[PDB]
């Protein structure tokens, strides 16, 4: 369905590196932090969401159309500047992958 798409869209995410240390500048939004670890990030943020969460819901039909997936995404993005202070590097980090996959949508469906 729209999974292998998706699959491209995220192996390209994480082909986007740092321009000194080379890191994926999808390192930090890979995965949830756990909640017992993280206890004041899970009550403020409504929807928190990562990669893998997204990935698990383009297989299993939760997310069945593109404008989900952007949605998911911007909301991934959000959430990173809303928890973290402007200039950190997951700031940065949140708004250069978010200014890829803006232009990726635009550049594809």
């Amino acid at each position: 369905g729209i999974f292998p798409t998706v699959e491209k869209l995220v192996e390209e995410m994480r082909e986007q590196l740092d321009e000194v240390d080379s890191h994926p500048r999808t390192s930090i939004f890979e995965k949830l932090p756990s909640k017992r670890d993280y206890p004041d990030y899970f009550k403020v943020i409504e929807k928190p969401m990562a990669i893998d969460i997204i990935l698990k819901n383009c297989k299993n039909g939760t997310y069945k159309t593109l404008e989900e997936v952007r949605q998911a995404l911007q909301t991934m993005f959000e959430n990173a500047r809303f928890y973290n202070e402007e200039g950190s590097w997951v700031y940065v980090d949140a708004d250069k992958l978010n200014e890829f996959t803006d232009e990726w949508f635009k550049e594809h469906s």
